[PDB]
């Protein structure tokens, strides 16, 4: 029973693990896509600001 | 050595499951942050175009 759990608990272990992996690589799209979103936030911003500053200007 | 294989193997299951939390929650977290700046880099954009129109009066 406890070998058959243990197989499970294996399992269990790489199905968590395994998710685990779907999320870092889910989450490294995303996260690799926030630094995208990010830096074009940041190019978005920088742009602003030079708008801004064309505004002042 | 099958229960301790087991408690290991569900522990790993656990740790596993508890990274799992935590990627799940990044992965929410990210993502929300990264739909915050896909709703930001547009706003962004749209200082960009709002500023551009300033920048035209």
């Amino acid at each position: 029973i406890i070998e058959s759990d243990l197989e499970r608990a294996e399992e269990r272990a790489e199905l968590s693990e395994g998710k685990c992996a779907e999320l870092e690589e889910e989450l490294k799209t995303v996260t690799n896509n926030l630094k995208s979103l990010e830096a074009q936030a940041e190019k978005y911003s920088q742009k602003e600001d030079r708008y801004e500053e064309e505004i002042k200007v």
